[PDB]
């Protein structure tokens, strides 16, 4: 449970490196 | 645990947004 | 938790999908 | 439960593949 939670912060944490790859490809793209 | 589907929820939201990034990326290039 | 793996499956629902729409991205700019 | 965290470690091994891919893609940019 608390390494549940430590478990979940690294999800997160990927997801949102994951959003910010996706966004600055599109940004990209886009020019 | 409502704590941890809680999370699940939040991280499947995360998933819906990136697969709204990757429709804008495939228009992009003409998918 | 039967409604926790419903989100599981759900993530891993979605997760498959960005790895393949991923995949086809990677070999579309490949060529 | 460690049913639970079992899966939370099968999604995070999920999106370090889905980085992999983001890593190729990028290169193939020319990140
Ligand atoms: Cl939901
Ligand atoms: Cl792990």
């Amino acid at each position: 449970m608390k390494q549940i939670e430590d478990k979940a912060e690294e999800i997160l944490s990927k997801l949102y490196h994951i959003e910010n790859e996706l966004a600055r490809i599109k940004k990209l793209l886009g020019e």
